[PDB]
């Protein structure tokens, strides 16, 4: 399969566990609206993990068939979290 889609589940599970405070910046980098980002905050107020999982789930839905993990990697590197990419690739 494409290097940009294989094992998406495990990769996103790991990314979500490691994002921590970085998920909101990632969301902005991925072009999500301030409304969507705050909705995630209010729906999952006590867990950075839940907020991160929610964001990646929203991304999977938005991208649909055009989803490409390389876009997540580029965004991660742009927000200084390239160490997550190194761990995965």
């Amino acid at each position: 399969s494409l290097s940009g889609t294989e094992q998406a589940e495990m990769k996103m599970a790991v990314i979500s566990e490691h994002l921590g405070l970085s998920w909101a910046e990632l969301a902005r980098e991925l072009q999500f609206s301030v409304e969507d980002i705050n909705r995630i905050r209010v729906e999952n107020p006590n867990s950075l993990l839940e907020q991160s999982v929610a964001l990646l789930n929203l991304w999977v839905i938005r991208e649909g068939q055009n989803a490409n993990m390389e876009n997540l990697y580029t965004a991660l590197q742009s927000i200084d979290r390239g160490e997550i990419v190194n761990m995965l690739e």
